[PDB]
């Protein structure tokens, strides 16, 4: 007997849908009653998911554009926010390669356990929460919002609409702000820039986008839903059942029973228009960093959905200087923003920053031992004027915060950490 | 009914102890019969734990000295090996800060779930095996041994001798090559360079080393056992029961009941000698990077144990250029090796390399967007002449390997990944 | 920039502590300001933990007494509730034996990973939530509250005050209603009815209780804190520092440095009184089910703290019929309730029901194959008149629920589960 | 530089395939060189997987038949072996319902994380290893082989051939003896006795079986591979690309693009013959327990493959007494064995034993408190004459085993468990 967590009435839900500007362009093919019927008698409050999704939605409208870097560890996200970024991108590619629950290194093909990204989302939020806590006790107002919104990779759902539903639900439980879903066959999922991609029917992805929204509704949070299409390079599709896809079907079939389909921007535009009512943002994977191709896509889509916001993947899978000059590179994101691409991210930033920095250090260490490390430590000290604080690793990880907890429990405790530490007397 | 995994006889074990040089200076207060009684009727083979211990032991004798860098992710270890390092250091500090099973960020005080380091060991080995697999299909002989031995942090055991036993056993099952254990009170465990450290009786740590050895023997592998003392800065000890510790006891007690003790190199020397018979390597934590203090410790210990190998923590908790000139820094590790310090490691190398590189990239990204990232990419392309291979992230993470698996299952498969990928056409 | 999760002011918190009857007899040695200082700028809502603690507190006052059985799996808790129980006990013993994150079977000695119980708490709540969801779609009002409050085993905290804090915080995040803590040395933690137990100083356990409370306050939920003392059988204590323990210290020391101490009800009474101000419930481990011993403890404690509610462990570690007659056995709990024992539980109920039920079936199966199983099924069908529902396992595990989700996403889905199932046409 | 784990040469592998009777009827569409190319330079030994597979294979030939019950917890498997069973069945249904890594309760539709079953296989082997260890120190020869082979559910692979490969590998790493794979679309996977099942092309499942074999070969263990067909009830198939399936295709298509197909024993027989060369055992799901249908299937298959062994699911999804009489029920398994069904199992034995047993105890407990539990304890005492040993829960879970470890580390330890325990003085 308790009123804690009591579900909202179908009427209240309906009202929010009809009045909140958040749902201005959102179409739901199910009823408010349907949502309530799935909430049981208790609805858990998902604080981080709600706040994150609200902050993300706001930033997408108030800022020229929202950009982010892929993070595969908690500390990565902390450094990103400490450096001034206002969003965190959680790459599935990076999770596959260096942060998934199987413990194995995998290429980007939906090989890892379906709850891996959810765990990293939870992990990133914990890391940001610790930074937040530490900033409070240090009186550090350097960062206005440590709990930056997280946009996580839902890939192809790892199966059908039910798998999609459970993933969205888990991402929310972990505190995610937004999630993206691609129109690829889950069992043959390929990285956006790897070959051998197989698309699924247009309607099937709409079911995916619908299931993703339903989980969010049942969890009572305004999670930002992003639809991604891989039709730009995919030359295969699982079925010709959907009339909207038929125009592109060549008729040829593979041993596996797939159908050949004409790839390119035309299919992406069609699918994007079909997903628009079910997506807060739309993303088109491309084979190169091309502002003109992006313009073409944006204009064609906005021609039918003026307010449709877009997302763009500034992929490390591109050999940037091989395609663009420094001038264009420097204005790349600003131009995309000018064309409606409000969420931009470098998917594999973390994988590259982590692998390079360690290769570089290890190499130098192999040749000059301590000298190579001291150079890094000195760069860290030097970056302190830019706001860097990890040089003092103890406090950076909460040594001061836990000392506070220790002294709160027992002020006369003789086992506190920072007092007498080398960090206190050498940094 | 099978002979697979049939345990060795006590006699066979005894002969190994009596005739294998590996055990030349190893004291065991239990018997071969005791080991057998604990093995049940089936003994699991631990391939990576055996190979790693064998390789590690060998390198400790054939090389001028073995150095390593702390790694907290699989890719980290891969880069370390790719760069030439022949050993991997698994820091418990880094695990607490950014890689433990609780999902939280913690200061180095044994706050995380006890099976966290074992998981990282398993993860590191998996990552190294993938690199190994990839190198084989790429005909890459750049690296002689991808499976570098892993030396992991056992901290203070997370409890009693039984907790120690389970941790060692879990580390072995994951493929660890060596593990270190410190003489601190588990419940008040502190980072070597944090204050408020509490020592446990000398005999208690001997029970710990004995327990670590027993686990290794029952798992039938020659795991390298490292003994660590924190008596250099620790001014508290749990009890005065051990006569060997009494000389340092002042008589004063804290409100918790701890005994004040006189810290310094003197207590470290006494404990080191007491641990020697139960340690393959001995490590003394220090408050500064001082070669003279190190000599003092080494000469004192070797005076009674000439063949006793030592390990040294070239800790990032030291402000290096504040204590030494570049000349000393440059020869630091070489000088230590000349004094018997055969295993040297930079504990928090991973934390700092990861935190700094992401802050650097994120900061520049916040100001110039793409230009900041392109700079990293170009440094990566340039680093290839040094042997760096992660620029091509797809193959680096196994895309080529799984393609091989796919074409092995079905050579006519129309869903391979690398063929038609941007990496193939742009790198 | 969001108001979601904004922390309460120190004033608001202080007011709650001064006016809410919940805190009537609760002593807090820290201030509201200390709590606020640890909450960062965002406080996550813990719906289940809040509701659960409120319900548990109310039940302890409205019911003659609250009883429960140990549950180690989700389905177990579901059946317990389905059967009419209004509380779930989560035994640490059972987790060690058949449900901890190391995957190993362990005796009750704090050998498993410290986040094991929290994970089981989360699991039990998920199971109850599924049942709640199913009941709602089946219009089943059989159970008033599927979300029964969970009382979990915190054992000895797995270390110091900080480990205690993290465990309580984790239990709360998983949705626990109450948690218990014992005054034993974590590193030598023993099951209540095993020998070799080592107590810690009275004041140290008060620190544990204080830390457990602090964690709940920072988490902003009225978690029920339970204090357990093992002084009935323990003959050892870590230190003689505390003046409240000295009367029982005999002066003798063991080789490990522990002090011999006189066990019995007298030390338990002394400790219970000392813990009273920091415990919503006090529990004393006993070596036999004795109503007179229980009365002795209850009256002595209530003499100074009239409103102090107690908890009692009706342990399977007792050979019940060897100590009591059926008449006493039948009135046992009712009697304890009359004496202030408002929370009673059979710790190892799950372990025994599971191990016995499977041995019995397996044994019979090995002799009469299918006949043995048919007997079980028939007993299940029979149990349906009593309220049993697992006979139809498909709906019991949510098949009907996910069909609802499936049809909400796509009404014309041709892949629903129950339609055309053998359960639908054979049950 | 070590020879430990050195891979076998292709020649050695080829010889085994040509000479070992284990591979007598095994068709491999890839070469020995292909296997070697994927093993890198180190092959980990999988003791439990090898021993288990070997034992299982042997028992499948030397016994009239091998039967098992579904196990979802370690203790469950232990009691099954204690009772005399010589194999353990690991149901995916039970894992989804009460033992998967998501912590949620799910119907049987491949909703849980892909590495869930592997974790349970590891858990089950750990539990059995403890029982083996305990038995050794107790001088208990009651059980000849505690390490009974485990047959695990690989379901539909959780994706494509690569997902299948990873699952098999993980199962093998965990120590599985055999694994089964079904010809259902993973993204729509349904319990064998639930409706809405979609089959995949015949050739596709052959790729699955081939991938499962390849994974075992690379892992260098003779894993028993089981092929399962769901064509008996499935009225849908993803594609009509395979000519072996077209005879059953009706021509109609669903909105999702699925093809209607004619279900029955006929499609099962055809698929079984096609899988034969790639399966050590073949299993067809049935809607009812029918000995004649089983004969029909068995004879038709053995007509072309005389040595092809079969597996049968004595499913709890059948209302046994509603279909058969006690006479048939009693001979059922013996009959099936007489027809080539060498591996028989009751899939949901653990779910029902666990759910019923707890409901029964909880119900009585809710009514008569302690009286209800004493009844169970008394039954447990009585069962001791049949071999039951869990009554003494302390030793059952290894308290005596760890006491052995403790006294081995320190024979003078004053903190042993069994001495002074109530189990010792009351049982
Ligand atoms: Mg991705
Ligand atoms: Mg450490
Ligand atoms: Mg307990
Ligand atoms: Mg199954």
């Amino acid at each position: 007997a308790s009123v804690v967590g009591t579900p909202k009435s179908a009427e209240q839900i309906q009202q929010e849908w009809d009045t909140n500007p958040r749902w201005k362009d959102v179409t739901r093919t199910y009823s408010a009653e349907d949502v309530v019927a799935l909430q049981g008698s208790v609805v858990e409050e998902h604080t981080l998911a709600r706040r994150g999704a609200e902050v993300l939605w706001e930033q997408l409208h108030d800022l020229e554009w929202v950009n982010a870097l892929g993070a595969l560890t908690g500390n990565m996200a902390v450094q990103q926010v400490r450096a001034g970024l206002k969003a965190i991108y959680l790459s599935g590619w990076q999770v596959a390669g260096d942060a998934n629950l199987s413990g194995h290194t995998y290429p980007d093909q939906s090989l890892y356990p379906a709850n891996s990204v959810p765990q990293v989302v939870r992990r990133i939020n914990n890391a940001l929460q610790r930074a937040d806590q530490i900033a409070k006790i240090e009186g550090d107002t350097s960062v206005e919002n440590w709990l930056a919104p997280i946009v996580a990779d839902g890939e192809a759902g790892f199966g059908g609409a039910l798998n999609v539903y459970e993933l969205q639900k888990a991402l929310i439980a972990a505190g995610v702000a937004g999630s993206h879903w691609e129109d690829q066959l889950a069992s043959e999922k390929k990285s956006g820039h790897l070959g051998g991609k197989v698309l699924i029917p247009t309607q099937q992805h709409i079911r995916t986008l619908t299931s993703a929204r339903l989980a969010a509704d049942v969890a009572d949070v305004p999670t930002v839903v992003i639809a991604r299409t891989d039709a730009e390079a995919a030359t295969l599709i699982t079925s010709d059942v959907d009339e909207r896809d038929q125009p592109f079907i060549t008729g040829e079939r593979t041993r596996e029973g797939f159908y050949r389909t004409k790839n390119g921007i035309e299919p992406c535009i069609a699918r994007a228009k079909a997903y628009a009512p079910f997506a807060d943002l739309i993303w088109m994977e491309t084979g190169t960093p091309d502002l003109e191709a992006a313009r073409q896509f944006s204009e064609a889509v906005k021609a039918e959905y003026p307010d449709q916001m877009l997302a763009y993947n500034c992929s490390p899978s591109f050999n940037w200087k091989k395609h663009l000059d420094d001038a264009t590179i420097a204005k790349f994101q600003k131009e995309l923003a000018a064309m409606g691409f409000k969420f931009q991210f470098i998917t594999l930033a973390g994988f590259h920053a982590l692998n390079y920095s360690m290769f570089d250090l290890a190499y130098g260490y192999a040749q000059n031992q301590m000298s190579a490390y001291v150079e890094l430590q000195e760069r860290e000290f030097a970056a302190e004027e830019r706001g860097y604080t990890a040089t003092k690793h103890q406090r950076e990880v909460g040594a001061g915060y836990f000392d506070r907890i220790a002294t709160t429990v027992d002020p006369n405790s003789s086992t506190t950490a920072l007092t007498g530490s080398t960090e206190e007397g050498q940094f």
